């Protein structure tokens, strides 16, 4: 690359690892979205919410691919593993699993930021701080509030009222 | 008929049978609609929904009459039997009976499609596949989702919330 | 019913009888509408007219069901008999049979009004007078004028001119 | 062709045969259109109708040429034979000859559909069913209704009234 | 499932297999899109085209998941394999590999249609014919035309002119 | 014909001959249009141009039929011969063959004008001069300019640039 400058190989490898992590999270959210679309579950606003989350994680992966091309590195793709479960239980269990996934993703992003800071890469630490860390903190807070409200309303008619009211 | 071509008599008889089946389904949905309009039941959005379903089944019967005239056959009408019940119980029992009626209608439509396929009638198999089979699959899925939500919300205030929220 | 007041059982039975009469008239007009849609008859404006008449008779039956629920009675449905003929001859014969059907319906409505008057039911006699008797008189007059014009124009080109001009 | 897949040579030959049949039908309708434009016949709306029918048959032939190029086959054109008659008699005789031509075309289309079904060509059977069979059934029904109305109105002033009224 | 009717398990397994095939094709097109985004390749309209193709294949996979839920089956997801190459050579080699991928996908779709036809599943054969087969034929034709034009213009300034002109 | 005046039979026969010549030219241009639509040729603007030329030649033939009916003659149609080639080579060879066809048509039109002038038919010589001769001269000039530009740009990328630029 004629454009490559102050971009070490360890940082390039860590960016490729984060790309695979974002693609796996997108595929997990797609699985959850079509679990709540089943005819014996039938909570359509929750399914639409998880479909939007899947699209957002795919956008995160493509923006990391774009900055990898911008700095003069090379994108190397790996296999995307299938999700851990085919069915996700009640709505409370699914939102708790989603919260755990968001926290795992936040820990991976902080490790990537630490590697880029150790190799004195100012542009990439600023990129990560501007586009990923604040969005991840807000996503974790949103899922924690939804878990608290699902614990409040309880099963049955509270779950129906939550599906009708929380996403409009 | 000057227009009749590749239209056997068995297919004509099966089309007349399907016309009577659609008219019976319309009259059953009219009975359900005015059961939920009673002053001691008083669920108006469910009653409006079943009135719309009755109008839709009448439209299905008239479109079958129109294609019978289009192919050069002759419409032969029979008696329309009264519905099996005068009162339909709770909302869950009524929607379960409606789901069973939709599945019976789907089985009759598949038998008509099989007869038209056995007599090498390409236009009528394409007509049935385009206008009836996909609509019937979507109707069965809609009634199954409504049965699942009525099992979720339970009786009483859940039934009131279902009547207020599900059809708007 | 908590709402029932000054509504005797004989009046309720007569209202159910009138409901079945209106549904039978709707099904007769549907048969006439699809007779004139045949490819060897081919008078489309007459067929559209009889389709509108069928929809109107269905509306009459549903309004009687609504007032039965309003007064606190219970709707009891019966079988709908098939029409007397499959084919209706010339246009003059069909309009004469339609005129005879309208006069039969008017005689049934007058008998219902007489029963409600004998049982001192002021609301139902006023309902019948405001919604059914004047409309029935106007319908009989319209069919008599159409029979007179069909006798005037004669068969053939007069029938074609009648179909093109009378309903626009 | 780099695009050819699951497209046998017998199906290609049958598509070329159907192209020639549609072009012949277009040229027959052009002959009828300019017969009714003569100064001793002078029925202008019938002539305009047959001109539109000629344009429609030319569109059918060009859409078959387009799907032949789409599947990777090669278009092979043949001579277009002249129509059987120079003059077409009365309006009733011309519309009866047009009805016979439409039924011949429908029989050829059903034979093409049968060949494509015997060679397990799913895309072409769906193409024929979607774009040609229903349109052909509707065209045959339209010509049969016009023959019935021309028999009704008779010669002379009925023919003039038919030309003035039926196409507006 | 309360909605499942005339839906055998072999057809369900074949639908899950086709879902995995569409997801793999989407990931291959994403790899091609970010190959042409590199700073030493720099053909931006080709990269935008392959990004749109990746989004379209993802939409195909989600519509198959939706019809699997509609018929009462259960979605079972598998691993998505990484693409065969990291870099795709010249533009002609990349479009030839894309054409081969589209033809492989068409062969898989025809096998799925054959299985659904062997198990007498009328709704699913009509669904596949309406939504997938014609689109696949048009996609194969589009890629074959692009391969022919890339062979015509040659390398260098012809490749630049192709990137500037073909997608606007 | 009541309208025929100063219209000899030789002029009528020459008009019928010119009608057949225009229809043959239309069918040749249709063959060229679908040659350039092939997936291994793929020059879409040239194909659209030849489709428009085919429609224009059909309009020329129908206007000659109209003036034949206007003067009180009778249209007599003949067979339309198939074109000389199924495939037309490069773009330069196809445009050279089109130029030769236009010059043949111009020679036939001048012979028709000479016959009408020899029989002292003032209206038809004015008709031919106003509607056919100037249009034919402009068409020959347009095809000669396109042959000169196709010789200028050469094969390959020049042919691609010609297809992209010359018709917009
Ligand atoms: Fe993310
Ligand atoms: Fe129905
Ligand atoms: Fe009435
Ligand atoms: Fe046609
Ligand atoms: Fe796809
Ligand atoms: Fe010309």
């Amino acid at each position: 690359s004629l454009a490559r400058q102050n971009y070490h190989s360890e940082v390039e490898a860590a960016v490729n690892k984060q790309i695979n992590i974002e693609l796996y999270a997108s595929y997990v959210y797609l699985s959850m979205s079509f679990y709540f679309d089943r005819d014996d579950v039938a909570l359509p606003n929750i399914a639409k919410f998880f479909k939007e989350q899947s699209d957002e994680e795919r956008e995160h992966a493509t923006e990391l691919m774009r900055v990898q091309n911008l700095r003069g590195g090379r994108v190397v793709l790996q296999d995307i593993q299938k999700p851990e479960n085919d069915e996700w239980g009640t709505a409370l269990k699914a939102f708790e699993a989603a919260l755990a996934l968001e926290k795992f993703n936040n820990e991976s992003l902080l490790k990537l930021h630490s590697t880029a800071g150790n190799h004195n890469d100012a542009h990439l630490t600023d990129f990560i701080e501007e586009k990923y860390l604040d969005e991840q903190v807000k996503s974790i807070n949103e899922f924690a509030r939804m878990v608290a409200n699902l614990k409040r309303v309880g099963p049955g008619v509270g779950e129906y009222v939550f599906d009708k009211e929380h996403f409009s």
